[PDB]
């Protein structure tokens, strides 16, 4: 009764997502639920009750705003779901795929936002561990909204790992992960919206895994043109292989970012 069903706004691997009018305080809000077709799937299932369980409460602008969650009473059974701040606008994935590679001052604003929330995040002590493309949104009016944080698995499918196009090292190898490893993902998806491609694909998610690990990407400038050396090398730095070789800290990634869009160099190592 509290919600007015609209709407289907968008699915992914695993969820529907529907717009509602929340009544009692007048308020658009989206509705994430298992997709109907992958329901009764026990592993989508568990994923998805678990994630909507433990999903991450963050009040931050550049933040989608988690309203409530838990396992609705219907007639068909108890309904996982989860309760949402709307978000009108288009995900990065949709931008690339439909619009092609930002120009560089615009893709350096909206990774420098997406920054701030990761920032505001591992200040509260949450990793996102899944950074990419298709959970970072722009709004109509172009706010960055960044959104379905991960959650911390058991230690050795249903879509947790895609094409592995955005998994850091540590998380390919089963090593510890911290903030840093957010710092490699988002340095995939910078990667990405610079030149219209990630930096390592292949046929499975085995040879993409290798090339995180192993291989070192070709640099943006090498790829796309227009870009500078001065942002290959906070890319770069971004995609280090070990982390003590990466941006320590969102904060820190946030820093250099916000020097090449000053024209100042950034403290990253230079590339040639
Ligand atoms: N807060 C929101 N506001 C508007 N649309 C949303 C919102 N959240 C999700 N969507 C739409 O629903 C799509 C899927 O949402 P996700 O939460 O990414 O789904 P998922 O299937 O659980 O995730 P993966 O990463 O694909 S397995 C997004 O790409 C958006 O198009």
């Amino acid at each position: 009764d509290r919600y007015e069903l609209g709407e289907i706004l968008g699915f992914g691997g695993m969820s529907e997502v529907h717009l509602a009018r929340d009544l009692r305080d007048h308020r658009d809000v989206a509705v994430k639920v298992l997709r109907a077709d992958l329901a009764r799937d026990p592993s989508f299932y568990l994923r998805f009750r678990r994630e909507a369980q433990n999903a991450a409460a963050l009040n931050h602008p550049a933040i989608v705003a988690v309203y409530d969650t838990g396992e609705a009473e219907t007639p068909a059974g108890p309904l996982p779901y989860i309760v949402m701040e709307y978000v009108d606008g288009v995900t990065l994935r949709d931008i690339v795929h439909t619009e092609g590679p930002m120009t560089p001052k615009r893709a350096i604003e909206v990774i420098a936002d997406a920054c701030q929330a990761l920032n505001f995040s591992h200040q509260n002590g949450i990793i996102h561990r899944d950074v990419k493309p298709a959970n970072i949104m722009i709004s109509a009016t172009n706010a960055v909204k960044v959104m379905d944080f991960g959650i911390a698995r058991a230690i050795a499918t249903a879509a947790v790992i895609g094409t592995a196009q955005y998994l850091s090292p540590e998380q390919a190898r089963g090593d510890s992960v911290d903030a840093r490893s957010d710092v490699y993902s988002l340095g995939c998806v910078l990667y990405e919206v610079l030149t219209g491609e990630p930096p390592f694909t292949g046929d499975s998610p085995v040879s993409v895994a290798y090339q995180h690990v192993r291989e070192d990407p070709i640099p943006p400038s090498a790829r796309h043109e227009g870009l500078s050396a001065d942002l290959d090398a906070v890319v770069l730095k971004a995609l280090a292989k070990n982390p003590e070789n990466r941006y320590q800290t969102a904060a820190e990634m946030r820093a250099d970012l916000v020097r090449v869009h000053n024209g100042e160099p950034p403290e990253a190592p230079k590339v040639l």
